[PDB]
């Protein structure tokens, strides 16, 4: 804990004096050289959870966009997170929009971004994940930690599906699950793929390409799936909150039609117009202000899918209570982003015990029961 205390000092100075992207890069540099603190505590057995046959030692991971290139997986997980979603990645590396592209508002614990899927591309990120998977076998703090991969398209690409299949064939073996990103607001025209007709086509094509890796392989499953599950990656789809309610219904049954393994709710939003310092800026907003809207989006989709599609929660989770709200709404695991930005190295340590203490007070035996009790 003395270690976490020092990094909070650096955090505060960063938020006030340094550009956000520069801080974010320092974060990842510290992680790349393994000088962040560790959370070596046994996670409460009553707080574990699962998405279908995917097991999470605890209900908290890091959302996509934090480690877009998988250069910092070890150290983020060792902060106390049960999993991480890297990406979103694209087939080829791209620069994204021009800096400064991210702006934070400490006062409201909110953020606005317009990066534009900047990443090194899938060939490079794949070799980064392979190395992690090698280290994972050597490190007892990394065993049973889940790594998912968010996948998208390039600014230039016309065929959304052409980009996804390439990513899968390249990096599918090493992923525990795949997250289809059709919810980013800062790449023009991507959300249009969320319309049921286009989406169903995308899911089915994704699910297909995963199986073809399994089908044609001379070696056993033990050597094909170089991941944590030793099984083929699940398939999740991350959705945006800026949809009218009828659009949500058409998506729901498509998920049911395709037997999607899970749904991530939600992505950043553009509906927010209250925050002063973002009035000048463009892009998708995340943080506290996104909390209430994310929670509702969960209960609706949980409704439209008749509770048959596992939910991953995202958007405005800072507290152990914020988490229980997302779980009660029907979510099984929670993803964090803004919290890490405003709370720092201690984010996972703190939110885990808060939820633990809260589950006991509310009289829940374990976390699984609290799911969807609203
Ligand atoms: C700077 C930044 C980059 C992001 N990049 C991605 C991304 O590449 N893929 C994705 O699905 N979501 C991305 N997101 C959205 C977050 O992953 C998360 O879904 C959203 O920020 C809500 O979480 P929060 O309220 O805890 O911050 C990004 C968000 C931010 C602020
Ligand atoms: C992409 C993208 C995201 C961003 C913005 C939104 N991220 C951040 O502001 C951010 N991330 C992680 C932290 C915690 C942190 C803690 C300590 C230190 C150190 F090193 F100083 F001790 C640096 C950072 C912050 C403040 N900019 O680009
Ligand atoms: O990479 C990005 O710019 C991005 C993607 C996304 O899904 N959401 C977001 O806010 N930014």
């Amino acid at each position: 804990n003395p270690e976490f205390f020092l990094y909070d000092i650096f955090l505060k100075f960063c938020l006030k004096y340094i550009d956000g992207e520069i801080c974010h890069d320092l974060f990842l540099l510290l992680g790349k050289y393994n000088i962040l603190p560790y959370d070596t505590s046994n996670d409460s057995i009553y707080a574990c959870t699962n998405i279908k046959h995917l097991d999470f030692i605890n209900p908290f991971g890091v959302a996509a966009g934090f480690d877009k290139n998988g250069v910092c997986i070890d150290s983020i997980l060792k902060l106390g997170f049960s999993f991480i979603e890297i990406g979103t990645i694209t087939p080829r590396g791209q620069t994204g929009n021009a800096k400064p592209r991210i702006f934070r508002d400490v006062e409201s614990r909110s953020i606005i971004n317009s990066c534009g899927f900047n990443n090194m591309g899938c060939d490079k990120v794949t070799e980064n994940l392979i190395l992690f998977r090698k280290r994972q076998e050597e490190d007892k703090l990394l065993s049973k930690h889940i790594v998912g991969v968010s996948i998208g398209k390039n600014k230039d690409t016309v065929n959304i599906v052409d980009d996804l299949k390439y990513c899968i064939n390249k990096i599918g073996r090493y992923a525990d699950y795949i997250a289809i990103n059709v919810s980013s607001p800062n790449t023009p025209g991507l959300r249009d793929n969320q319309e049921a007709g286009k989406l169903k086509n995308i899911i089915l094509s994704v699910k297909e390409e995963i199986d073809n890796l399994e089908k044609n392989n001379i070696m056993n499953d033990e050597f094909l799936w170089f991941n944590t599950t030793k099984k083929k990656p699940l398939v999740f789809v991350k959705l945006a909150p800026d949809l009218n309610q009828e659009q949500k219904k058409e998506i729901a049954d498509v998920l049911l039609e395709t037997n999607i393994d899970g749904m991530i709710i939600s992505n950043t939003t553009t509906q927010i117009n209250d925050i002063k310092s973002f009035e000048n800026k463009k892009g998708g907003v995340s943080g506290a202000k996104l909390k209430d809207i994310s929670t509702k989006f969960i209960c609706e989709m949980y409704n439209y899918t008749n509770k048959q599609i596992p939910i991953i929660a995202s958007g405005g989770i800072f507290s152990g209570l914020d988490a229980l709200e997302k779980i009660e709404a029907g979510a099984s695991v929670c993803q964090l982003y803004s919290c890490l930005v405003f709370n720092g190295m201690k984010s996972a340590v703190q939110i885990k015990r808060e939820l633990n203490h809260l589950l006991y007070q509310r009289g829940y035996y374990n976390l699984k029961e609290a799911i969807g009790r609203k």
